[PDB]
């Protein structure tokens, strides 16, 4: 293997003698050379164990570092700016003054002007992180919400121009807001020129994707596979018109990406430093668990996916600083977590602890929350969950079976229960969401709907707001930085409409994909409005964590509260949270709190606790104690 040394000799030969003895005494060389002699290693070593001996893999990693050098050539000053103070500042994530908030340009602001004109709203609500829906080029009609990309250059015309994406950029930075979009990496649009060519049999793409000439291998490979979107098509091949077959883990038109073959890294390489040049914080890597695939396995979570995001982080600790990941890996909890580290993506989703959430307030029952935020919250130093409550997406049932196992529940009848109740299939229950993918070869299902419509507020429930800010709150402190889905803070319901599109009437996820309710919104400010107290409820929570330094960093240390409604937790030693999962009042008792202050202040209500007395919560109520 080759060293950074003689690697970076390499990159100067394009200059001619006189103009190489200029760049090798640029601030610009100066820096990139100490990054590569840092981090060049890392990467040499991460695609070294994933493309070994590949006579491919050294003229690959040349072409890719010149072009490394050519983008932080062209990086713009302000930028360098950024990528110098996050690489003194690792831990700018686990910041309690990080709130980000999420949402589709088209549909909360009509395009990339009219969001420009949302950033008052922005730093009204208080966000420092904003996460922008795939407003890339993709196919008409279906494209899967934009995950369907045709290209990771061209703007949506829809939503405008890149010139009008670089200032929505520059006009989040200049309010002090993080800007976060997708790197769709494991697949792209069959539309896709890539695509397009490969199929065709353009040589210079050649096993850019994984198209077979019949069922034999696919057959195969469906033996261990998982289906994950089994309502469009069985296992993960779809067949072409010509007959042969093509790798498709999600819908047909989205092909997934080859990456066993290193040009595949070296074009997807090219396409994360256009973004990071666009001024983009942090990537949002998605569907990370199934960039390698394996005969036998099921394709998910292999070593080599591991490496190949190494290898990514690697490019930009050399090309980007600033740049970071942020890891949407929704699999197995024991999974999850191997995706975040320092070297691979700094954050990643929790779904652990979002699924869990909507169990509790199903079941009514902290036991699977409570073991959760016990043994599986803490994390390495540099890196930090995303704590969310709703996304674009289905909720899916995240949680090891073995660790319901050991508190009595079985999984799968647990589930059966889980998917009845959130689409109104049981007795008695308050949600109104509706099916997502059920499988029946497997019966699995996910479900579709926005917070509001699955807490109840639909119908009016009277514990609906309460509902919503107790769930919220978690997200809001146990420590990571907490993701808001844009109209949750003002109580959006379902569009009902969406079944009754051509275009979406296949995918139930549009249920949860309201356009902005400008008269929900126009009622934020008023107190007797469930928009108003759902605002201002959030508002509040989102002030005291970003003024508290009691919420910093992400970790914690969970209280047994002895009363299996009620959750409980501390950060730093100085913050006790409870919650009341149950429509009833719960008790904690003097006895469980004797360890505790006689007396500490609630920051939800404003009001002094006793704690050396029975601690009575209402229902749905949460308490933020400072004990310290
Ligand atoms: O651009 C496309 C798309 O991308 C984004 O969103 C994507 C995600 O990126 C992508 O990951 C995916 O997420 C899906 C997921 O793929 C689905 O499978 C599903 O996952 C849920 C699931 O519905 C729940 O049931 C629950 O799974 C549990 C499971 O119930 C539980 O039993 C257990 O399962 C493991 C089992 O215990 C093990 O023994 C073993 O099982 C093996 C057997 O051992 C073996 O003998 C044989 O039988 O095979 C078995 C299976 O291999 O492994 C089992 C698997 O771990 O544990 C699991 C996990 O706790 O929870 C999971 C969630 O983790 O739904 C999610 C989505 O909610 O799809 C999304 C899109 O939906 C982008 O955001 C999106 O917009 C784009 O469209
Ligand atoms: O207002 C409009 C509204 O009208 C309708 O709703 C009505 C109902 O029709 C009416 O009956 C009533 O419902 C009340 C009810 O009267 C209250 O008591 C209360 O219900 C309690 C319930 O009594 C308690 O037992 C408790 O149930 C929990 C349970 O404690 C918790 O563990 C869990 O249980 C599930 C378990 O977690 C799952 O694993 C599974 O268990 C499986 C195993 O997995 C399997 O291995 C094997 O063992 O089989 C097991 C089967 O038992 O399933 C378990 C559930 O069966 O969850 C339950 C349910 O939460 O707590 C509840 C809640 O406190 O509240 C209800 C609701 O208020 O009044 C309402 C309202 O007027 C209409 O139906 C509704 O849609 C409309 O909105
Ligand atoms: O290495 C960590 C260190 O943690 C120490 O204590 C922490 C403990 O692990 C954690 O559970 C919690 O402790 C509180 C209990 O959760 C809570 O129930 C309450 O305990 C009362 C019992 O419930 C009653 O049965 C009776 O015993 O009275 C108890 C009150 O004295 O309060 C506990 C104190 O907050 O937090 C602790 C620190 O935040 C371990 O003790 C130590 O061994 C570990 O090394």
């Amino acid at each position: 293997s080759p060293n950074s040394q003689y690697l970076k000799t390499r990159i100067l030969d394009i200059y001619t003698p006189e103009q190489r003895a200029g760049i090798e005494k640029s601030e610009d060389w100066r820096q990139f050379s100490r990054r590569m002699d840092t981090h060049f290693p890392k990467l040499m070593n991460e695609l070294d164990s994933v493309y070994g001996n590949n006579e491919a893999l050294l003229p690959m990693l040349e072409m890719l570092l010149a072009q490394a050098w050519q983008s932080y050539s062209q990086r713009n000053s302000s930028l360098k700016d950024i990528d110098i103070a996050r690489e003194n500042n690792p831990d700018w994530i686990l910041s309690n003054k990080q709130v980000g908030g999420v949402c589709y340009v088209d549909l909360f602001a009509g395009d990339l002007k009219g969001l420009k004109d949302k950033i008052p709203y922005f730093q009204e609500l208080g966000l420092t992180y904003l996460y922008l829906m795939p407003l890339f080029k993709c196919p008409e009609g279906k494209s899967d919400g934009g995950y369907a990309v045709s290209s990771y250059r061209d703007v949506n015309p829809a939503l405008g121009t890149i010139g009008d994406l670089r200032e929505v950029i520059a006009a989040l930075h200049e309010a002090g807001i993080s800007a976060v979009v997708d790197f769709i990496f494991n697949h792209t649009s069959n539309e896709h020129e890539w695509a397009q060519r490969c199929a065709a049999g353009d040589p210079l793409f050649d096993n850019f994707y994984y198209i077979f000439p019949d069922r034999r291998m696919p057959d195969q490979y469906d033996r261990t596979l998982r289906e994950i979107f089994p309502d469009q098509h069985p296992g993960g091949f779809s067949q072409l018109e010509d007959g042969r077959w093509v790798w498709t883990t999600f819908n047909s038109f989205q092909w997934d990406l080859n990456y066993s073959n290193p040009w595949v890294f070296r074009a997807m390489a090219g396409e994360m430093l256009f973004l990071a040049n666009l001024g983009v914080d942090i990537l949002r890597m998605d569907a990370v668990a199934f960039i390698w695939k394996q005969m036998g396995t099921s394709c998910e979570n292999l070593p080599q996916a591991h490496a190949l995001i190494r290898a990514f982080n690697a490019v930009m600790r050399i090309a980007a600083p600033a740049v970071f990941f942020k890891s949407q890996a929704i699999v197995h909890p024991d999974q999850v977590v191997q995706y975040i580290g320092q070297d691979e993506c700094q954050i990643g989703y929790n779904p652990l602890q979002m699924a869990l959430l909507w169990n509790t307030l199903a079941t009514r029952e902290v036991n699977l929350l409570h073991q959760a935020l016990t043994y599986r919250h803490n994390l390495p130093e540099h890196t930090a969950w995303v704590n969310y409550v709703r996304s674009h997406d289905d909720i899916g049932w995240t949680f090891a079976d073995e660790d319901a196992a050991y508190l009595g529940i079985s999984g799968y009848d647990h589930r059966q229960f889980l998917n009845r109740f959130f689409v109104n299939r049981f007795d008695g229950s308050f949600a109104r969401g509706v099916p997502f993918q059920y499988n029946p070869s497997t019966g699995d299902c996910r479900v579709s709907g926005t917070a509001a419509a699955l807490v109840g507020l639909a119908q009016d429930d009277p514990h609906a707001v309460d509902r919503i800010k107790l769930l919220y709150s978690i997200a809001l402190s146990t420590g990571g930085l907490p993701l808001i889905y844009l109209g949750d803070e003002v109580g959006t319901l379902n569009d009902d409409d969406w079944s009754q599109d051509s275009n979406k009437s296949d995918d139930s996820r549009w249920a949860h994909r309201p356009r902005y309710n400008e008269a929900l919104y126009a009622q934020r400010n008023d107190p007797s409005t469930a928009a108003g107290q759902i605002y201002q409820g959030l508002r509040h929570m989102i002030a005291v964590r970003q003024s508290n330094p009691r919420f910093d960093g992400g970790r914690l240390v969970t209280f047994n509260t002895n009363n299996k409604h009620i959750i409980g937790y501390i950060r730093n030693n100085a913050l006790l949270a409870f919650g009341n999962f149950s429509e009833y009042p719960q008790t904690v008792t003097a006895h469980t709190l004797q360890a505790m202050p006689f007396k500490a202040h609630d920051l939800i209500g404003g009001k002094t606790v006793s704690l050396n007395q029975d601690l009575t919560l209402q229902p749905y109520q949460v308490m933020w104690l400072e004990i310290a």
